[PDB]
């Protein structure tokens, strides 16, 4: 039993809501919330500009500094940081984003990374501002991921359309 509330189950281990990622983390603090990353960890939009307000700027603080001793992040890979005050961690993830070319084919990739954690609050990668289609992007998540997730989905209207087309 978890604290999850409100989600509607897809599958054996995944559970999609219309909810805000930032105050679905800020009441559930899960274990893990997962980042719509990009390579540089630069936390300027989307989800990850979203995240990385919510935490008054502490979660581009620490990630600058991961990037000057690590170098960027491989798209398809991710990294561990701290989840501040809306998680105990935050695992970064990054989708290819196909507004600047990548191969859709990293999305699984990406995907991969939630299996090393039992249980994981998410967004769907490459979705949003990395332009790729939602409902592609879900798919590849069920056929992907093995451990629980919960998916929020912040617009109702793309809620509504991945649940009426979920196969
Ligand atoms: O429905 S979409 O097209 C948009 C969604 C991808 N982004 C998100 N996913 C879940 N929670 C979210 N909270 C946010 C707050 C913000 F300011 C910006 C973005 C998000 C966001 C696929």
């Amino acid at each position: 039993v978890n604290s999850f509330s409100g989600y509607l189950k897809l599958t054996d281990n995944v559970y999609i809501k219309n909810a805000d990622i930032v105050e679905e983390a800020k009441k559930v603090k899960p274990t893990v919330v997962v980042n719509a990353a990009n390579v540089y960890l630069k936390h300027g939009g989307g989800v990850a500009g979203a995240l990385n307000k919510a935490t008054n700027n502490a979660m581009q603080v620490e990630s600058d500094d991961y990037i000057a001793t690590n170098g960027p992040l491989k798209v398809g890979g991710s990294c561990v940081l701290s989840g501040h005050n809306l998680a105990k961690h935050c695992l970064h993830v990054v989708g290819p984003n196909v507004n600047k070319g990548e191969d859709i084919q990293l999305l699984k990739s990406a995907y991969e990374n939630f299996n090393q954690h039992e249980v994981l609050l998410a967004p769907l990668l490459s979705a949003g501002i990395f332009g790729a289609d939602p409902i592609h992007s879900l798919r590849v998540c069920v056929d992907t991921v093995r451990t629980n997730v919960y998916l929020a989905v912040f617009d109702k209207n793309l809620y509504d359309k991945l649940v009426s087309s979920f196969l």
